[PDB]
């Protein structure tokens, strides 16, 4: 079970140190003492009223004060009144009055204490934000705010505006508690399993001495490919290019059908002249041993098979390239040969930054950005540069006996979550289209199927209705409109989902936890029909929590997706590749094949991890010609076992399972690739305060405890000069509703009520919000796994690949 670890770049002490510990402890005492006094007051009013009617004024007024929570008037609580009561009631009343008086004075003290503590935390914020790793991450993410931080550090007691402080505090929180790839903010490395036995400890994990992260700077894939195509279109770079036939090209005995340039990937049908048709035929023998076509020898080769005239062998070739039938690619791995502008880019990208302070980093990046735009425009490209932080040595060892039950529970969970996959309706609808248009035993060239489906989506007919609903632009009509659908299997799916949900939720809440036994989900699964197929491998992102819990954040496709990028980034930093193991082709008659090349994204560059590959129009791969399945070679058939559409190689017979193993999001995939993944891939991806409990499937936390608060329930700073009195009212409301001190509020906001910065960020974000969802912080930052020496505890997250 292959494992990686993502670690926050700031230690937990970084956000702990921003808490106003003294005044919050007093805010908490006050809130609990106010609630206890008000409760006790009302109970003492009951007992006093009993006493009143046991006799048969003053008492009626004292009663009224206790009931309503105010100090009794001097005339309502006197030695005589205390005399007319039973000693135990008199003493209870006495204690209440004392405590009420103490509470009132402590209410008066609080605002100066809190204000003074909050203000001291301003300098603690700069202390925490001084970290070099953090300033570097911030410098990429937010350069002006980062320069302002650098000035603050150089000029202390140059107290920046509140709004800058809130922005800094938010990034600090991100870097201390959020395990998302955002830039130097977190870093990633591999974990290993270490010899049970050595864990008398009790630890589930043990960390090596902290390796300083190494950083890899990369250009926007979209920038890169726009600039590359620009260069490949210029006449002089034909001799610096190789050519190949577009692997979507299909000659339909008359016309050429193919897919054109990304990102709008038009489906193209064009008329062949007999000369163009012969040009396309002679591309075959003109090809390399690996399919590439030397353009010079091809222009001659054409000169002496057509008539001679080179002047128009060139324009004909040019017209084929501009059209997309023949693809121009550069001569070398990643970038262009060594042309002037490209070797500067490539070197500046590669520049080892060592010893560089954040201001020099900012300067350097701004300069690189310019050279990029004085070459191909940014356009609407958001971010021209990304950075990623990795470590080269294993970061941690894992305790295989303490992990054990958790991984077992996780596998059961991983399988059961298949029923919820947002691609299942797609599969069902696509399969039904196949059956309806072409017949149960039909075998449809993939490209013709893609075109037909796309025609249905663009047009108007009821034959296209389901495709438009589930495969078209839309999440659905309202929610995924199953249950009341024409297709039986969409309705069977809806009931299978409802039964899955009701099995999970049909159980008691004890201490805010509903606990599902994994064997219950195994029992439910043995019942499912064959058209729910469980992926063979999943990347499970989990965070450990107390009592051996794994909190599941995210599942995606496995097969090394994620890990393969990590191996390739480590390989770049070390200067030697990591042999990530290959995907096994199984059962016989089935192969797994990733899409060739990187499909326009730097997040798809990785250890090539499938034997064969789907050879994809403008995204050449790195495989022997015999190991390429061109789009032209794929067909779509209905499988008898599942009744779902599958892919076959016409040339070789195998069932072909398309894989996306790069880290590009599915919407960044060009259209036919997106369709392949969505349709053929085997991965998945009121009126008062309402509490939803946490849901665990033995030790795997599948849903964290939550609290839903409508707009109207949540305290609002009355801008009648409200100040710290606000925190008091907010903490009174949260405590009364069981909302913990630390939570993630809905990208979720980390809220520490003790942190004066995060409370204000919270105040500001939630205005004009219809609902506010609080989620327990689990693991809590305080629960971060311990360390040795001077390495401070950090929040972490594991990528665990389960197979
Ligand atoms: N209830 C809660 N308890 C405790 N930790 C919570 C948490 N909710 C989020 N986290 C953390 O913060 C992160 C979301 O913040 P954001 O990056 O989306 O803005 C989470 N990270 C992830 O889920 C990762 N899979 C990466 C997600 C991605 O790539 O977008 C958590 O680390």
């Amino acid at each position: 079970p292959k494992v990686a670890v993502r670690e926050c770049g700031l230690p937990v002490s970084a956000i702990e140190s921003l808490c106003c510990t003294d005044s919050f402890a007093l805010i908490r005492r006050q809130v609990r003492e106010t609630a206890w006094l008000k409760g006790e007051g009302k109970r003492l009013a009951v007992d006093l009223g009993l006493l009143i009617g046991e006799r048969g004024p003053v008492l009626v007024g004292l009663r009224r004060a206790l009931h309503t929570g105010r100090l009794p008037d001097a005339r309502e609580w006197t030695p005589r009144v205390a005399s007319a009561l039973p000693a135990e009631l008199a003493a209870r009343v006495a204690d209440w009055v004392t405590r009420m008086r103490a509470l009132t004075r402590a209410r008066r003290e609080l605002p100066e204490l809190f204000a003074a503590e909050a203000r001291v935390k301003e300098k603690v914020l700069a202390q925490v934000a001084a970290d070099p790793g953090f300033r570097r991450a911030l410098s990429l993410a937010s350069p002006e705010l980062a320069a302002d931080l650098d000035r603050w550090l150089a000029e202390p007691a140059r107290r920046p505006k509140t709004q800058k402080l809130l922005r800094l505090a938010k990034y600090v929180a991100r870097a201390a508690v959020k395990t998302s790839p955002y830039s130097t903010f977190t870093s990633m490395g591999v974990a290993v399993w270490e010899n049970g036995e050595d864990w008398a400890d009790g630890a589930i994990v043990r960390f090596a001495p902290r390796e300083p992260p190494s950083v890899i700077l990369e250009p926007s894939g979209e920038w890169l490919h726009g600039a590359l195509r620009a260069w490949l279109a210029r006449p002089e770079n034909l001799v610096r290019s190789r050519l190949r036939l577009n692997p979507s090209l299909v000659i339909r005995a008359d016309k050429a059908e193919f897919l054109g340039f990304p990102p709008r990937e038009p489906i193209i049908r064009m008329g062949l002249t007999p000369v163009v048709a012969t040009v396309l035929r002679l591309a075959e023998p003109a090809a390399d041993a690996d399919g590439w076509i030397d353009p010079m020898g091809f222009r001659d080769r054409l000169a002496r098979d057509l008539p001679a005239e080179p002047e128009q062998v060139d324009r004909l070739l040019r017209s084929l390239i501009e059209a997309g039938v023949l693809e121009a690619h550069p001569l070398t791995r990643a970038g262009l040969p060594e042309t002037g502008e490209w070797a500067e880019i490539r070197a500046a990208l590669r520049h080892d930054p060592h010893g560089e302070d954040p201001e020099a980093y900012r300067v350097r990046l701004a300069r690189l950005k310019r050279a990029m735009t004085m070459m191909w425009p940014q356009g609407d490209t958001t971010a021209l540069l990304h950075e990623t932080a990795v470590v080269t040595r294993p970061v941690a060892s894992l305790n295989p006996t303490a992990w054990g039950r958790g991984l077992s529970d996780l596998d059961v969970v991983r399988r059961w979550l298949s029923v919820f996959d947002g691609k299942l309706p797609i599969r069902i609808v696509v399969a039904e289209y196949l059956r309806a248009r072409y017949g149960e035993h039909a075998r449809v060239p993939f490209l013709t199927f893609h075109r037909h489906v796309q025609e249905e989506i663009a047009g108007d007919a009821p034959s296209g209705a389901d495709l438009r609903t589930f495969v078209g632009r839309s999440a659905a009509i309202w929610a995924p409109p199953l249950a009341h659908s024409r297709l039986p299997r969409l309705r069977e799916l809806a009931k299978l989902r409802e039964a899955a949900r009701e099995l999970a939720l049909g159980r008691p809440e004890h201490d805010g936890i509903q606990r599902v036994d994994p064997e219950e989900l195994i029992k439910q699964m043995a019942t499912w029909p064959e058209w729910i197929v469980v992926p063979r491998s999943c990347a499970c992102y989990v965070q450990p929590a107390p009592e051996g819990r794994l909190v599941l954040n995210v599942v995606h496709g496995g097969h090394g997706r994620g890990l393969r990028r990590l191996s390739h980034l480590i390989g770049r930093v070390r200067g030697e590749a990591v042999d990530h193991p290959m995907v096994a082709d199984e059962p016989e008659g089935t192969v797994y094949a990733e899409l060739s090349g990187s499909l326009g994204s730097t997040l798809n560059v990785h250890v090539p991890g499938t034997r064969y590959e789907i050879d994809y129009p403008f995204s050449p791969g790195d495989r022997s010609r015999d190991r390429r399945l061109p789009l032209s070679d794929l067909e779509v058939v209905l499988a008898p076992e599942t009744g779902l559409a599958e892919l076959r190689s016409r040339r070789l017979g195998f069932r072909v399972i398309p894989l996306h193993l790069g880290m590009a999001a599915e919407f960044q995939l060009p259209p036919a690739a997106r369709f392949l993944e969505r349709a053929f891939g085997v991965t998945y991806l009121p009126q008062e305060v309402t509490r939803y409990p946490r849901v665990e499937v033995g030790r795997v936390v599948v849903q964290r405890r939550r609290w839903l608060a409508p707009a109207g329930t949540l305290p609002i700073r009355a801008k009648g000069e409200d100040d710290a009195s606000y925190l008091l009212r907010l903490v009174a409301w949260t405590d009364a509703n069981g909302i913990p001190t630390r939570s993630f509020v809905r990208k979720p906001l980390f809220l520490d009520l003790a942190n004066p910065f995060l409370v204000k960020v919270f105040e500001r974000q939630i205005r004009d919000c219809a609902f506010v969802l609080f989620e327990e912080a689990l693991p809590d930052p305080a629960d971060a796994p311990p360390r040795e020496g001077s390495d401070l505890p950090r929040v972490i997250e594991f990528l665990v690949e389960l197979g």
